[PDB]
């Protein structure tokens, strides 16, 4: 498993990523001045703005009046005063550049690869019989990028290394280092306003302060270090270390001036250069394998030779080469585990790793689908740890979302909108006016944000998460939903503004925003309000916020089927402005929610199919990947197959369609441009093809392509605190082996008749209903059924 | 005549290129990092190697008996022992960073471009509301690269600039400077020796020294320097100087120790900072006018759009826009201004741009074609003083040149072989051994070169050059070819070891490339007999000499047609090892000499035409650029169309055929990679289709294609002291204009019969064969000629 090329990179999307979780690096893997790009999880721009709007509050009722009477045009005008500012902006920290004193003209062979398995780059080539070969990786355990130089002949190894970078800082030296202060603001890269960054007097800026720092260590030759960097002459060997850090407190959420980031360079630095070069090495492998190996995948052979670059093999074989699906879906893991690790902020829309000052999107956490679909295959593909980070990120939200929901709606609980940074920004973006109503007008990101901490407890059982950290949290994003609902006329329990995620709907020549109730709306409320009850009644408490939570969910306004069978997106079965629409919002309840099943609702289970078959099978990166989950929930395997050959393809950084979803040479996901939530969709799609147990029962092989004949997956985790193994031939399952960290009763869908066996012996297991059969299972022992 | 685009350029070969002869620059028009490659055309890797070989002189003999014995291969092996040291390298400046501090994202229209007419770079973009622009030029008055740079609001304008290098260096701080040694050893891109870059202890290192400046005047704002460069904050508008210089001293052909480069570039930026930005702009103007606007051509309108980017104007029209045939042809005349003005050196095989460390077959003097091609417009389209940088090399390598006739060869006068570098060597390349002696072994760079100082006279016509400098040269260079020369058994003479320049012929399977009196050998040696004796009867002097040289010439071994009824390109009808080989190196003269003609002789001529037809129409930019004048002398117009319609070929710099010409998107020469040599056959070659006068008559639209119906040129000058103007409508000549500097008989041929006027007054003209018609002129009047 590599993604590998026979050339340096030209673009930064063919470009290797590496990282910690924390400092992040993209290499390139140039023959004479190599360049480096860093990145540390925490660099942003600004610092917590004044973001609610008490004004929002003021015309809250009024816009509702206008909703009530179908005035759309002016409910869309007048939400522009329920606005607030955008985020901020994830910032490049720089780059790491290597300057070889051999030239850059190499024999044939170079070779550049980023191994997956053991989450190191490797480069070699060789210059008049001398070989060089580096070696580089981001140490979670020793806190640091390493960079490993080495000369196959005695004294070949000299070059100069330095720091740099696009944001304003001041250099200098036994080290090399950069330090400043990030801008106070940053506008969004599609907001063209006047003086888009902005820098306080440093002297009072608010901005939080950074800190790189370069270090070497020779083996041969001399080291000196001055203002032109470090300089390793006529050495054999070389190691170089990096560390960054910024006076961002993770534990306020806001930067602290008592915290020095180049203290904390300076501490780390100090201890790596303490360990032997194959200490560090070994300590990175044994960390990060730990990691990745819990899952194990297996489609069949590759059919593509073992020497082609990866991106000429996206091009020629797509998903056809099932090696490449299988790289595929493991990028994922690997790529959450590099940009997600407990203790570090959670994955952005590029993960971590950025070289623009005004990112695409700011390169924030986007709340109405893409921030929760970089984990979607955190709990399913055994990383549940890597869930943390985004857990401890919607606490923050939700201490943020209660004084957004007091000042801009009067409502008890917290809320949260549709773009969130650093800072937790809770409030709606849109510069107060300037954003579309239909995108910027969301307060539903904290009702969807539950359910990830909702599916932390259920894949773990861990009580005491739930009812320490989880249930609080749930609780209050279900009473501002009891505060948001309003009753219509007919008495239902409705929302009011309502949007479907950046989707219109018209009437006559026009299209318009906000109405009342979405589907979206609807389905995440309901399914909040599900969720927070079954938990209550888990911990055996809450009697009676059970029953008001029970009596809303009764009263909601119910889901409806349109004239085209379809299930309607909008309390109105209005027209789409686009059919083809990228967003599926009103399939949340389908997935990643589960109110919405073929047992639980046939009929609107079926009208989401249609709906899907009309949205078409295109899209952006995230809109395929989505829709890979859906047509899994749909059961069709073939589909699921067509939409992840569609993102296999092959996308160039001068790619003109702005909705044309792939991915690029070193496999980062393209919506374009590059954005990592189609990466984490395709990770989380494949395993949700092969195992399901969202319906109160583990579901073998719920999608599975013709195609894929004969294979295995092993480690994929269950709802209910279940790991499952799993292996099939001919198209048909053959073999089962489940672990419960419960005792309990376990239920299985299999399509065909299995046998249970425990230490060899049988277990009694009672053939239901269905195909599905239920049998006792004991915490810790292993379950295999045969056929 | 512009060369634009509406994007930054990504890569070098879609920067544009400026310099004055001796700086230059490559200007991506990045939007927050900018980028500008620098250059300084006397920064070469080494110093004056020992480069002959006596060795070479003492298995001369043996050489020549293995191959009277017709022991090729015993011969090609033996012709490794007379080879020499591979030639230094042309190295890369540096770089000159930009960093804006108002991120990388503008809004539309997004412009950048290279006017032809001003010679000057223009980049505007502009950022919430305020619109940024940049001017780029390289001043020749001025001595320095000049950035002027804006912004429309007040304080607006803030940025960071500073300079970099590949090769070793220190830099240091009112100015920002960098500064270093010279590698005293690089090797050519294509040998891939051990320790391929060489710096000497610097202690005792010879390699030159090398100095950059950078200087910053701001207008609002403040400015201050330090080890992080210039820092502009807060102005509106700001002016970048840059200077560069190395202690090459020009008139030794080596580093001297009295030329201090930190003395000479702050003197430079010294100077041009006390001048006022409009006045500096002005005498850049001034300059540059009086050299560009000396021709104009007119081939129709553009049917491209106005606004269209250089790189999609080539893809989508090619040579049918007339438009950018134009360009193409001035862009050749914009080069030679750029890169060859007097008193800097001539352009090499890249101008003087260049990036690369170890550029492509070291960015040298290659003398087999490529260097003599550069100058092929130098006089025919009214660059004449351009010449001079040439001619003073010239000079330089028959100095060295005898030593290595002496040493090498135990011969009188001067020689060069097939590659030079800034110390001259006049030295076969080759490292004593390795290289293959099919292009290793040729002795007749010199031979060749003596054609570039007698046109500069034939042109010119001033005595005081052909009896001072030229002649002189020329005759020591025809002593070297009288005793080069030896009897066959026949008792002709022929030269022995001989090449054809790159192609080897066949016997059976096996390829030999050693040979006597190879057609080239013939052909260059009897046209420097033939320029010898002509400059002797013009100057009234060694009327002996004339004698032994007309003597020699008729005793050259006579020039064969083949068995194919083409040219032979070796004394014996051997097989070709390529039909298809890229050099055609047996047509010398054809073009650029002018031994043969169809009236000097009609059968051999013929030929050759044929040798042509077998060679192909295809090859790299340089084989195609020879191709189009070599038709033009053919009189064929449609083929050259066909030619030029080949070199309008976009080409990427991810082009796998190592010998597919055309060009890039900033329209440089490919071969690939960047060669300009292409730029300067094609600028000439279309001059020779419109103007002849190598046949002692000026020939109007010899080679005029069926679809170039109407236009005009005007400058064009014509050997015997003619400056010439001439228009066509309908596809036949319609008026001509000549000016002489010279009261002489003018005569012409015209496919029409014309009027000659001259202030009005009837000229009388007498009419001869074959259309042509002479007339007496004097000296500055202008005569025109009506149908």
């Amino acid at each position: 498993l590599k993604i590998q090329f026979d050339f340096p990179a030209s673009f930064w999307t063919e470009a290797l990523p590496i990282g910690n979780g924390n400092l992040g690096a993209m290499v390139f893997g140039k023959v004479e001045k190599e360049r480096i790009a860093l990145n540390e999880d925490t660099l942003w721009s600004g610092y917590p703005k004044d973001w609610n709007n008490p004004k929002a509050k003021e015309v809250l009722p009024k816009v509702r009046e206008l909703i009530a009477q179908e005035k759309y045009e002016e409910a869309d005008q007048l939400s522009r005063d329920m606005m607030g500012p955008y985020t901020q902006s994830y910032l490049p920290f720089g780059d790491l550049n290597i300057f070889m004193d051999h030239g850059q003209v190499v024999a044939p062979h170079y070779h550049r690869e980023l191994d997956l398995s053991t989450g190191i780059v490797t480069v070699t080539y060789t210059i008049g019989g001398v070989q060089y070969t580096r070696e580089l990786f981001v140490t979670y355990p020793d806190r640091a990028i390493v960079v490993r130089l080495t000369a196959s002949k005695e004294g070949f190894l000299s070059f100069r290394a330095k720091l740099d970078s696009l944001l304003r800082h001041v250099s200098s030296v036994e080290h090399y280092t950069i330090s400043g202060t990030a801008p106070e603001h940053v506008s969004p890269s599609y907001y063209d306003e006047e003086n888009p960054v902005r820098y306080g007097h440093p002297d009072m800026s608010q901005g939080m302060t950074f800190h790189g720092r370069l270090a070497a260590v020779n083996e041969g030759g001399s080291l000196k270090v001055d203002a032109d960097g470090l300089h390793v002459m006529g050495a054999t060997c070389a190691t170089l270390y990096f560390s960054a850090s910024t006076s961002f407190d993770p534990s306020t959420g806001a930067s602290c001036l008592e915290r020095d980031p180049s203290l904390r360079t300076i501490e780390t630095i100090k201890a790596i250069c303490k360990r032997g070069y194959k200490e560090i090495v070994n300590r990175h492998l044994e960390d990060y394998t730990k990691l990745f190996n819990r899952v194990s995948l297996h489609l069949g052979e590759s059919i593509a030779p073992a020497d082609m670059s990866t991106d000429q093999r996206i091009k020629e074989y797509g998903s056809r080469d099932l090696g490449l699906v299988e790289l595929l879906f493991q990028y994922g893991r690997y790529l959450m585990i590099a940009s997600s690790r407990p203790g570090t902020q959670p994955a952005n829309l590029q993960g971590i790793w950025n070289e623009e000052t005004r990112a695409p999107w700011s390169s924030n956490y986007t709340l109405n689908i893409n921030a929760e679909m970089n984990y979607w295959p955190a709990e399913t593909c055994n990383l549940a740890e890597l869930h943390k980070p985004l857990i401890h990120f919607i606490e923050r939200l939700a201490a943020n979302g209660k004084k957004t929901a007091e000042i801009n709606y009067g409502a008890r609980g917290w809320v949260a909108h549709h773009n969130a940074d650093l800072w937790g920004q809770t409030a709606p973006v849109g510069d107060f006016g300037h954003g579309d109503p239909v995108w910027a007008f969301w307060p539903m990101g904290g009702v969807w944000l539950t359910q990830h901490l909702w599916e932390h407890y259920t894949f773990g059982e861990d009580e005491a998460y739930l009812r320490d950290t989880a249930y609080p949290i749930m609780k209050e994003a279900a009473l501002f939903c009891l505060d948001w609902l309003i009753e219509n006329e007919a008495g239902y329990l409705v929302t009011s503004p309502s949007t479907s995620p950046e989707q219109r709907f018209r009437i006559g020549e026009k299209g318009y925003a906000v109405s009342s109730a979405t589907t979206m709306d609807l389905s995440l409320i309901a399914e909040c309000f599900d969720n927070c009850i079954q938990a209550a009644k888990r911990l055996s408490i809450d009697e009676d916020f059970v029953k008001a939570l029970s009596d809303a969910k009764q009263r909601l306004l119910p889901l409806q089927i349109g004239k085209r069978g379809q299930l309607q997106e909008w309390s109105n079965d209005f027209e789409d402005e686009d059919v083809h629409h990228r967003h599926v919002s009103h399939l949340v309840g389908i997935y990643p929610g589960r109110l919405i099943t073929e047992q639980s609702a046939p009929n609107l289970f079926e009208a989401a199919k249609t709906s899907l078959e009309i949205r078409g099978d295109e899209g952006t990166g995230w809109s395929l990947g989505w829709k890979i989950s859906l047509w899994a929930r749909f059961k069709d395997g073939n589909r699921c197959e067509r939409l992840l050959s569609n993102m296999l393809t092959l996308i160039k950084e001068d790619e003109s369609m702005q909705h044309r979803g792939g991915v690029y040479a070193n496999l980062f996901g393209a919506h374009p441009p590059f954005q990592i939530d189609g990466n984490f969709s395709a990770t989380a799609g494949i395993a949700e093809m092969l195992l399901q147990s969202h319906q109160g029962y583990l579901e073998f092989l719920p999608a599975l392509p013709d195609s894929w004949k004969d294979g295995y997956v092993k480690g994929l985790r269950g709802r209910g605190g279940y790991e499952v193994d799993l292996a099939w031939t001919n198209g048909a399952l053959v073999k089962v082996e489940i672990v419960s960290t419960k005792t309990q009763t376990c239920e299985v869908l299999t399509r065909i008749s299995m046998r249970i066996t425990e230490s060899g012996e049988e277990v009694e297991g009672d053939v239901l209903d269905s195909g599905r059969m239920s049998f006792q299972v004991e915490k810790g022992k292993r379950y295999v059924l045969n056929r």
